[PDB]
């Protein structure tokens, strides 16, 4: 009496569309303004719900108890713009790539937004690079 179906690639396909929408700057409700020390300021438009799905830190920031009147600007310090870019790409794609010289800075940024997956991968890379 009961019929049930699952599309395994669905989440992969849907995240692909969400990343397309980020890059077109469509349906975005947060702008991250990133200023790190000497480097020129940068900004990143995104979807609060997607960032929240990949970072307990963004989730708490955005789930405030009074719903938001539109597009929010968020000031970020202490993370290089190039690192934030890579973390956002991870959330939207599940992949991240960097040069060996940047692995430490990305791990630092991933600790700051509690992206446990990226923390683990970077830690494991650094340790293999020993001895």
């Amino acid at each position: 009496r009961t019929f049930s179906y699952t599309l395994e690639d669905h989440t992969k396909q849907a995240f692909g569309i969400m990343n397309e929408l980020r890059l077109s700057q469509q349906l975005c409700d947060v702008t991250l303004q990133v200023k790190y020390q000497d480097a020129p300021a940068a900004q990143f438009m995104a979807h609060k719900v997607v960032l929240a799905s990949s970072s307990p830190v963004f989730k708490a920031m955005f789930t405030n108890g009074l719903r938001e009147q539109g597009m929010e600007v968020v000031s970020i310090e202490g993370i290089h713009p190039k690192v934030m870019e890579r973390l956002i790409e991870f959330a939207y794609t599940a992949s991240i790539s960097m040069g060996e010289k940047c692995v430490l800075h990305v791990m630092n940024g991933a600790v700051m937004y509690q992206i446990d997956s990226v923390v683990r991968a970077c830690a494991d890379f650094l340790v293999q690079q020993l001895d």
